[PDB]
């Protein structure tokens, strides 16, 4: 498959209408997954499913600027399942990232980092087997 952590360059940054698709399988005793859209050392959008935060499943989203995390946005709808295959799609819209999992809308994250053309790498990490990571324009 692909080695994790995996770094997917996004040449020239992100732009509205760009669709990123990630296919993989959650490992059986997974603890976390993370997608990190980076602008240099900053993390424009961190998407972090947590399988056991105080015995609860939660998705945490945030931005890291100058090595400091901002205000978390938390989602209790949790579509990932230990041991099972998933598809994550991230659609860049003008004002938000829009995330769908297994073809169902999950969340939207308003752009905090506004220089979209400078968000030029995606890091994929955590307790997954990674099958495919790619992008296209819709
Ligand atoms: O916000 C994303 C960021 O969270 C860090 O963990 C936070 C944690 O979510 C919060 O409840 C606690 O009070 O502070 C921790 C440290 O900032 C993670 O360490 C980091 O990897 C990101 O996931």
């Amino acid at each position: 498959p692909l080695i994790v952590p995996y770094n997917l360059p996004l040449p020239g940054g992100v732009v509205p209408r760009m669709l990123i698709t990630i296919l993989g399988t959650v490992k059986p005793n997974a603890n976390r997954i993370a997608l990190d859209f980076q602008r240099g050392n900053d993390v424009a959008f961190h998407f972090n499913p947590r399988f056991n935060e105080n015995n609860r499943r939660v998705i945490v989203c945030n931005t890291k600027l100058d090595n400091n995390w901002g205000r978390e946005e938390r989602q209790s709808v949790f579509p990932f399942e230990s041991g099972k295959p998933f598809k994550i799609q991230v659609l860049v819209e003008p004002d938000h990232f829009k995330v769908a999992v297994n073809d169902a809308h999950l969340l939207q994250y308003n752009h905090r980092v506004k220089k979209l053309n400078e968000i030029s790498k995606l890091g994929i990490s955590g307790d997954i087997d990674l099958t495919s990571a790619s992008y296209t324009m819709i």
